């Protein structure tokens, strides 16, 4: 078409689809041709200019790995998107719904990029090494951890699954400011037939959405960048899928250009597999009703709630342990 991403994506489609008859994965120099191709490139916000220049570079390497995380074969892998300074959020997740267990082994990793000093981030590196050496649940890549780079966090994670955790039955991928009912999730996982557990992918799916064009909102996308409607995509606050689908998802990522909104990007990859994400009412990416926020019995049949502060996650998980004695 005329939107840049839509244009470069069709070029990918013809590369991978014979019926339609520089690298797009390993080119890590600034693609300067975008400056004369995208209308009004110099008047775009810096995140767009960085996203367009390095759209074709995704070969980033792990700086902090936990290679023996899935030694014991996990039933559920919890992968949590996080930023370096979120020490309290990560620690509260460890102490509540993200703790490792066996009961069906559950493993936990936090996904991080770099918060480099050249972006005026405070040097928290030696506190992150301290945190890593003590909890051994930090995965960190050497890319600039930013909002528009989150679909990069998705691809680099799916790569780590295929190379360091391909056996895991299921994967939960979510944010570090949500409460997840890990107990209710595992009971849902064992109330599933092998037929459905094959290509399982559930979340707060959004249908027939389009790019926000409000120049001042977070998910704003210019019309020179993307045109049309998003595919169905689960809310990035947290979705649940099987390891089998994770491997299929990773191998299809090369056929989809990175997109600045990472949960939309996952939907584009699901669409390319011929799959539709499955809505589930337990995923409350928009919280619940304030009158029900007091009641611990309101959290028993939920899958996740967004959003929650660290001490809120701990308070709910604490109360949730005695919920079967009073609900
Ligand atoms: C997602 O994450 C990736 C990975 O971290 C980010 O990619 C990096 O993006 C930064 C820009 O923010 C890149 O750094 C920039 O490189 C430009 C080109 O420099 C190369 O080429 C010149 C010749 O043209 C060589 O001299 C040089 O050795 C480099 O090899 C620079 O022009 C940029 O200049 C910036 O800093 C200097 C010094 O302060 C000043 O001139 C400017 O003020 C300017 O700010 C800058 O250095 C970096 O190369 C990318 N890394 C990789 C591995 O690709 C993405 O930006 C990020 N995406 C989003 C959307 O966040
Ligand atoms: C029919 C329709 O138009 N529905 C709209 C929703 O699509 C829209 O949802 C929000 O959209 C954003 C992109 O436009 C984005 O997907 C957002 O999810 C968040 O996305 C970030 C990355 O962009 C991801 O990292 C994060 O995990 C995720 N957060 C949560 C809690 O899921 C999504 O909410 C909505 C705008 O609020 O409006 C609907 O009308
Ligand atoms: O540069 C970033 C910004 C966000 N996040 C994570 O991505 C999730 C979504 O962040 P945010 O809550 O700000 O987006 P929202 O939920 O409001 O859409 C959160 O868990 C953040 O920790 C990240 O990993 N890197
Ligand atoms: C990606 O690969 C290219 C070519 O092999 C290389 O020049 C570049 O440095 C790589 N990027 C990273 C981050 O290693
Ligand atoms: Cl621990
Ligand atoms: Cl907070
Ligand atoms: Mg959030």
């Amino acid at each position: 078409p005329e939107a840049y991403w839509n244009r470069e994506q069709e070029k990918l489609n013809r590369q991978y689809n014979p019926i339609l008859s520089i690298s797009h994965l390993n080119y890590c120099e600034p693609d300067l041709r975008v400056t004369s191709v995208v209308t009004g490139f110099n008047n775009l916000p810096d995140r767009f200019k960085d996203f367009l220049l390095y759209l074709r570079c995704r070969n980033y390497s792990l700086l902090i790995d936990q290679p023996d995380k899935c030694a014991k074969k996990p039933f559920l892998l919890l992968a949590i998107k996080s930023l370096t300074p979120h020490f309290a959020r990560r620690q509260a997740i460890r102490e509540s719904w993200g703790q490792e267990s066996n009961a069906q082994t559950v493993v936990r990793v936090f996904l991080l990029g770099q918060t480099p000093p050249e972006d005026n981030h405070p040097d928290l590196s030696d506190m992150l090494k301290f945190e890593s050496e003590k909890h051994q649940d930090i995965l960190m890549w050497n890319y600039r951890d930013t909002f528009f780079n989150l679909s990069l966090k998705e691809v680099l994670f799916l790569r780590w699954v295929s190379t360091s955790c391909p056996d895991t039955e299921f994967v939960f991928k979510g944010d570090d400011d949500v409460f997840v009912n890990t107990h209710h999730i595992l009971n849902y996982l064992n109330s599933l037939s092998k037929t459905k557990a094959k290509d399982l992918f559930i979340g707060d799916v959004i249908h027939n959405a389009g790019p926000h064009r409000d120049k001042k909102l977070k998910y704003y996308i210019p019309e020179v960048v993307y045109s049309g409607l998003y595919p169905p995509y689960a809310g990035g606050g947290g979705f649940l899928y099987s390891g089998h689908l994770a491997l299929r998802l990773y191998h299809i990522t090369d056929q989809v250009h990175l997109y600045p909104i990472d949960d939309v990007y996952t939907g584009m990859c699901l669409q390319k597999l011929g799959l539709v994400p499955e809505k589930h009412k337990g995923f409350r990416t928009f919280d619940i009703e304030e009158k029900n926020k007091n009641n611990i019995c309101s959290y028993v049949d939920l899958m996740l709630v967004h959003s929650r502060k660290p001490q809120e996650m701990i308070d709910i998980w604490s109360q949730l342990q005695s919920a079967h004695l009073k609900c």
